C-alpha cells in the first residue's frame, strides 16, 4: 500500500456517508503531502492525515488498521520516516473541533497496550474499543464513528 | 488593516529572528485562505494564524493587539469574526500545534485576562502570558520574548 491508496481507502465511507465533500481525498492527499501526518510515537506509529474543514460536512473519524507498516514522513521533517500501523483520517469542522480531537489522540496513542491490542484485534472489537472510550471523553461529543468507519488494509 | 497586515507586521519579529523561513508571512496569507483561523469567541474576537512546519524554524508565540477589529474568517458561519487579539503560531509539529492549541482554547476562555489584553501594555501583556506559558508543561520549548507582543497599528 501506498500513502494515497490508504488516504483513498479511509476517505470511502467519509464520502459515502455524506460526511465530507466528494473529492475529499484528493484535498487530503495534498494536505499531506504540504503536511505530513506521521507521528513518530513508539511502539506503534501512527498518522492523522486530514485536510480544511470547508470539505468537511459533518464531524467524523474514520480508522484504518495496516497489517504491514506504511512510511509516512515526519510531520516535524525528521529524515526517518515513521513506520504507520494505525491511521485516524480526521474530517473536522472547525478549530475547537480540531483541538478537542488532537487533544484526544495524543493521549490515547500513548496508552501502549490499547495501541498493541488495536494491531491484534478484529474490526468489530476495534470499533467497539474505540466507540467507547469516544463515548467517556466530552470533548469528542458531536464526532461520528460507525462501524464501517474501522477497516483493515488491504482490504 | 487587512488581515495581511496583521500577519506581515506579527511575521516580522520571528523572522529577523530566524524562528521562520524569509517568506514565511505568504505562507501564512496563503494558507488563510483556505484554512481560516478567526476564532468567534466572547467576549474577544481571537484568530490564530500559521501555516505549514516547513516554513517553522523554531516553536515561538507572536501576539498583537488591535485597537479596532479586523476581520478574520470563521472555519465553522457565513459572518466573519471581528478580531481584536491575534495569536501567530510558528510551530514545528503536531505534538506541539496540539499542546498551543489546547492551552489558547483554554486562555481565551478566560474573560478577565482577555479584557486586560486589551487596555495592558505591551510589557504587562508580555509578563501575562509569559507566566500562563511558563506555568504550563506542555508548553514548554515555545519561544516568547518581549518583542513578540505588539499593538497594530505599529
Amino acid at each position: 500500500v501506498s500513502q494515497n491508496d490508504i488516504i483513498k481507502a479511509l476517505a470511502s465511507p467519509l464520502i459515502n456517508d455524506g460526511m465530507v465533500v466528494s473529492d475529499f481525498a484528493d484535498h487530503v492527499i495534498t494536505r499531506e503531502q504540504n503536511a505530513p501526518t506521521g507521528l513518530p510515537v513508539e511502539p506503534v506509529g501512527v498518522a492523522i492525515p486530514h485536510t480544511d474543514s470547508k470539505y468537511v460536512r459533518q464531524n467524523a473519524i474514520s480508522v484504518g488498521i495496516l497489517a504491514e507498516p506504511v512510511n509516512f514522513e515526519d510531520a516535524g521533517g525528521e529524515p526517518d520516516p515513521v513506520p504507520v500501523r494505525v491511521v485516524f483520517m480526521l474530517a473536522l469542522g472547525n478549530w475547537f473541533d480540531i483541538t478537542n480531537v488532537l487533544w484526544w489522540i495524543m493521549d490515547v496513542i500513548q496508552d501502549a497496550d490499547f495501541m498493541q491490542q488495536l494491531l491484534v484485534m478484529n474490526d468489530d472489537e476495534i470499533y467497539q474499543s474505540i466507540y467507547t472510550r469516544i463515548s467517556e471523553a466530552a470533548g469528542m461529543a458531536g464526532i461520528h464513528f460507525r462501524r464501517h468507519y474501522v477497516r483493515h488494509l488491504p482490504l
